């Protein structure tokens, strides 16, 4: 229903923003882009719990103890101990977000002027990278192609 | 939903601000820029809870004791040891805010004059960074460009 | 919502104070400043409970004691003892506030009148830094740069 | 909200008693000051609560006492001993105040008349450090540069 | 809110009886005095309990005692030793005053007539000093200077 509607809006915001920014270099509109937004609507929850380790005796906890040593000569021995530690934690309850953008994709067109160079596409498929929001962490993919227009 | 709005009103702050900040050296509009700002709405609790070591017996907290130690003499020998002891604690309960910004993308270009020099752009590039808000902490990202305008 | 006009608020008394105090140096309008503070928003408590430590016997705190000493003679010998102590104690509840500065960042240019020298853009430099309320605990960024004016 | 308004106000005393008292030396109006007030808000309660030691036989607080010794002659011996003490006690309820003065930080700028000697600008310096409230408890910053006027 | 009030009225008392007592020695309005009071608004409570030490046998305050002794002749002995003290005591219960003047500082000019000598001087501070109210306990700083006026 809505989703669809509020997807359009997103692409609608990333393709304005990077015509904006690419339109003074190459000109009024001798370029363009479409961009496609993997959104999730997906409803998640979470709840960690973290301890840290206590180990170590360098830097162990004791809320009590015992430690009781026999000792004859045949030389018979006995060690025992009973401990009781404290232990740290971390508790967090983190409810996402419904309506992030999980994966991006854009195709970009560019005029000709005919050929333009390796240098200037370069720095045009950099800026648009950074204006995208760029992230290969979400699997974002970028490709811009260079063709005379008709 | 309105997250959007939000989302547009933070980056043209930001957007603003480095324009009016780079217009003065290079000219009245010799300079374009558009942000990017990865936000988040993920509402999210906390609560730690730490212990300071008390393992070393330097500083440790006795509330109680108790040390038997026996010796006959075939140098038998006893050792008993009771401890109670009393520990440190702090406990945070930290609600974060929804709406922070977690990360930025910037793409600013600047006129020619024609190249401008070397120093000259990257004194302007550290000014966009020092008026962003820059920080390697949340993996910003900023890249200036030099082409002619049309 | 509100926190941006806060935010802004922040920021316009940080940049009239930096303007006011630099422009009897180096004139009526020749100076200008864009600051951008990251505030912090979220809900903080803490409990700490601090303990003076009574292991060392030259200033424990007794509220009991029982000493037993036997001793025969082949030198067989016991010792029991049973403490109860008595131990300090700290306890602050710090509810933290929600608006705090966590950190800055100021970039300011400079007109020519024709290059300034290196001491008086030192001393500028140390003007703002101390008009900023500069501390290197918050991880705070400054960068004053001159260049001619347009 | 008004916390801002309540730190302009205690600026602007400070601002004013420095300017009032440093005028009379250099002039009517060839100095200005512009102070940076890093206030606390956080709500912050309190509970000490000390004891002295008597460990020591010197004055130790006998409640009660029981000193059993036995001896036999083959020197076998005993010596059994339960005290019962009494101890000092102070309790603090320190409930701190909000709106305290963490920090501050002070620039001032004096006029030519052309340069002013070092030890006016000493004497000058020392005045503005005792009218500001210094403590290099707090931490404050103090930096007084001279410059002429335009 | 009221605090600055508070405080401007102490410092304004403070001030006109420093001139006031200054004044008919070097001249009807040739000096002039700023101080910054420090004062302090947290409520605070206390509670001692003190108690008188009893170990020394020439001052005990025995209620009960039972003192057994047993000797045979092989010289075997014994010597049990029961008893029952009473102690002094002492408690306050202290409730701090909110409004007290925690730190004080005060700077001073006096006018030429051209120097005036360093007797002259010492005995200005001096009067200064004693109408403070100056106190070396609450780290209280003065600083008297001669220079021209204009």
């Amino acid at each position: 229903d809505a989703q669809l509607k509020f997807a359009n809006d997103v692409e609608s915001r990333i393709q304005r923003r990077i015509e904006a920014i690419l339109s003074p270099i190459v000109g009024n509109g001798n370029v363009h882009a479409q961009v496609t937004a993997q959104l999730d609507f997906a409803n998640k929850e979470q709840t960690e719990e973290h301890y840290s380790p206590n180990g170590d005796a360098s830097k162990a906890t004791l809320r009590s103890r015992q430690l009781n040593i026999s000792e004859q000569v045949p030389r018979s021995t006995q060690r025992n101990e009973t401990s009781n530690y404290e232990v740290d934690r971390t508790i967090r309850h983190t409810k996402m977000n419904v309506g992030d953008i999980e994966r991006l994709s854009v195709a970009v067109v560019v005029n000709y002027k005919l050929p333009l160079t390796a240098d200037q596409m370069k720095q045009i498929e950099d800026l648009t990278r950074e204006a995208m929001g760029f992230s290969d962490k979400r699997g974002d993919t970028l490709n811009v192609v260079n063709s005379p227009f008709s």
